[PDB]
């Protein structure tokens, strides 16, 4: 069915991000002490990781395909907010964001978004 099909696609896409070069930095939430960033959660108020998205997909927490996109984009927006533009972490986020947005085209995922936008118009 409709929702099962884009859930399957979303799981495929999130897994490709996890395997992308340097994608491990987005897998788990930042540990303020262990990653030497004591101020992280003072700056980042809506934290998000690949593993959070996988949990929402596993549990059935998304109702619309755009909710998946919003959460993944939030990871990259957190990245560019906290990290300085030239840094290894900021580079990695820009790389994976670019990859992610291309995958939404290549997999047809955006077409589920287009179909769902007309439904809830
Ligand atoms: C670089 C890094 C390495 C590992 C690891 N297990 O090696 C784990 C994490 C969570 C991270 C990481 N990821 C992000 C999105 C961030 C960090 C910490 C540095 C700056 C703050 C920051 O934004
Ligand atoms: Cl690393």
């Amino acid at each position: 069915s409709f929702n099962k099909q884009w859930y399957l696609l979303a799981n495929q896409i999130i897994q490709s991000l996890s395997k992308y070069e340097g994608g491990h930095i987005f897998e788990k939430l930042v540990d303020a002490k262990k990653q030497n960033c004591p101020d992280y959660y003072d700056v980042i108020k809506n934290p998000m990781s690949f593993s959070c998205v996988k949990t929402k997909l596993k549990k059935g927490q998304y109702g619309l395909p755009t909710e998946f996109i919003k959460d993944v984009q939030l990871i990259f927006d957190n990245c560019s907010l906290y990290n300085t533009s030239g840094s290894l972490v900021a580079i990695t986020g820009k790389n994976i964001e670019a990859y992610f947005n291309n995958q939404l085209i290549v997999t047809g995922y955006n077409n589920f978004v287009t179909k769902a936008n007309t439904i809830n118009e």
